[PDB]
């Protein structure tokens, strides 16, 4: 279950080429046009993508993710904008990223997410935003950099995956960039909610 | 529920517009003349309020505070200078801010607080400083900023939230500038200490 | 509680003027010549000292501590340099500091410390080496700093505190370097180990 | 337990003088060239060396390392590449390393590790890969570097311990780096996983 290649090179050069990155642009970090949910390993999760579209070495790279909506307090005071941190691993370190070829970031929609309640339908009817982000300090430009994106309710596909973009040649990887952004439709995902994902596992767990 | 318009482009950029900024001198980090104490979902807290005024992004932000004060231990040493931390979420992470807007940081003020025994007449008789301090790195550069300030006893306002700045526009979001500084009174907080409020608890259950 | 003078103003300048400063130095971060083990309200601590010369402020600045010694492991391996890290607040943040006037830097001797059982007179016949570093950035230049310095086992002073080097003025505060270096003696410090202290106390209580 | 010389003067130079360097292909040189597998303290432990970079000394430095492999999801999901971090230290923050000479990182094969249940014939049926990473800033700068290497499961020693590369003399310390890269056999290794070890006490 590796390639036959390396994937890093004893002197730390990655062993991986990329293909159709397209005109060489100035932000060269990119997130996925859609975020997707579907189930991981028996979690339904929210995921997104993330890539460098060149060679260069994102030192102590890490992603946060945040809902972004007004709120009332109990005191009735009106809150413009809370911006509520999304778990996609801070407390463990796996918010910290090695990034070579694109990585799939996962939020798993457990009790403590914002999302935990919400269902197919539920997702099609509302309007928050979610926001992305991807910071860390490139080594030779020596630029901070803190990538940004946002999908809307609308923009996160339910019931998707990321099409592949990594594949194995006899010597090296390739990354084919015209797959980044591509996903495919997983009929087999449940439409209700985590919530009740876990309430019809604890029922046949007995 | 969110505004029409979305915060954050696809692009990154963010949709937000700053008006009544003032002079060239005013584009820097900031933070509120006051602080603040009052109620927030059930809980007493200390705020105050941060924000970026500069055409260039904070990355990488995160804020702390601390308590200064002299302090004489139980052996009889005199320590001029106690720098006691203020926890405005450094275990969960929740220091760490992603600051486009200006932000208000919230200092729950609970049994560990440095404040936990102090009503409204405490904080009026009382005459400590606490420091408040933002940092982070400056977007496409290696350069760092540390914005600080402080607030003494007397300028913390006890019962009172600060104006909105954040106002929905059809296609944008606006920062009004001009109520940054700006609170309205909350004659309705609590004028007993947060142990107080937390007695007042059992005495209901 | 506090001084007439605030010692932050609104601007974020700090209200402190450096007196006896010896002048004109290669490394503007400084450790005390010792450290000390005292009592500071009922636990027996290592203490050292920290300052900053400095034209700015030192940005996100933060300590550590490691005992240096060789050992042997049960298998019979040799580790000429084993470096044990000492605990100055990491889990809780508070190895952070905001570092303007000299800060003592505080060590509980707990049970997890490499010196629980290390008296005033194991310390006299010791031979190891606890290096201590403080690291940051220069505001001005965001210059990564590591200053180090090192204390052996005989360079402990057992029983003592460090002068004052912060004092009151009318508008301001002054910080007298002239004293960072000093000590005084403490002839009521328990010559015995955290351990024994902590045995000391139970038995008192039970 | 310490030589005669201090490590650190009071000035914070280190006292230690680097030999046998070489016109060594790189200065850029951080990692062994192999992984080892070994007990250290009645743990099987999995092992790698890092120096400091010769020419931009790390500062704020720290270590991490992932196992990289493809897998498939139980819904049926081929992930080209997983990269699962191998524990260093991070949760206690002894991952963050103070690098003088040639440090020896550790990680313990226990219940959470992906290795607990690979024995000696298993590693030696395995194409995994495990990258090792080291971060700091460039002292005196603003710069950062990430080094990076990686060890095939047949590169990784299984029974192997790294050469001191750390010596005293009376006034110094000196690191002969034609040692770095240098091991030696210990025959009485345990030849079972860590989970066969863990389940015989
Ligand atoms: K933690």
């Amino acid at each position: 279950s590796h390639g036959r290649s390396r994937f890093v090179k004893k002197d730390g050069h990655c062993n991986v080429q990329f293909i159709n990155v397209g005109e060489k642009r100035n932000e060269t970090l990119v997130f996925s046009h859609n975020a997707v949910i579907a189930m991981r390993d028996g979690k339904l999760c929210l995921m997104w993508r993330v890539g460098n579209l060149q060679k260069s070495h994102l030192v102590e790279a890490h992603v946060r993710a945040q809902l972004l909506k007004s709120r009332i307090t109990s005191e009735g005071e009106y809150i413009p904008l809370d911006q509520i941190d999304i778990n996609v691993g801070f407390d463990s370190g796996i918010d910290r990223i090695f990034l070579v070829s694109p990585i799939t970031i996962v939020h798993e929609i457990d009790e403590d997410s914002p999302l935990y309640d919400l269902s197919k339908q539920d997702i099609d009817n509302a309007d928050f935003e979610i926001v992305v982000i991807l910071e860390g300090m490139v080594e030779a430009t020596a630029m901070t950099k803190q990538c940004r994106s946002s999908y809307l309710a609308n923009e996160i596909l339910w019931g998707h995956r990321y099409e592949p973009v990594l594949f194995e040649e006899k010597h090296y990887y390739k990354v084919d960039y015209s797959r980044f952004h591509k996903t495919y439709e997983v009929p087999n995902t449940p439409l209700c909610s985590a919530r009740d994902l876990a309430e019809k596992k604890y029922i046949l767990s007995n």
